[PDB]
RNA sequence: UGAAACUGUCCUUAGUGCAGAUCUUGGUGGUAGUAGCAAAUACUAAGAAGAGGAAAAAAACAUCUUAGAACUGAAGAGGAGA
């Protein structure tokens, strides 16, 4: 569970969901070691959703 | 180094000696990898083509298709003329 209000507070508005996509990326990279990511379509047009 | 013309003495002649003219023309510095490349709301994911996203996050990636999200808002960022 990515508790994305954490990285997102007080965060310029047109830069939002762009950057919840960059965070993600990170956070993929930081894990599983692999600097290759890649999203599947349903969570991207989630985070675009709002 | 350069590869085909040149020099010394005597008279003669002159477009004959440059550091300046905000001198003319041409070239080049320090400033300096500095000031900047900030109006027009805005881009994201998957794939294709390409030498052209690599990587100890080098956090950014131009074009085309699809999907999401958007703007001009019909006296228009539309379709046409002098």
């Amino acid at each position: 569970t990515i508790h994305m209000h954490a990285y997102l507070h007080k965060e310029s508005f047109k830069k939002r969901a762009p950057k919840a996509i960059k965070i993600i990326r990170f956070l993929a990279i930081k894990t599983m070691k692999t600097h290759v990511v890649k999203f599947d379509m349903g969570l991207n047009q989630f985070i675009w959703s709002q």
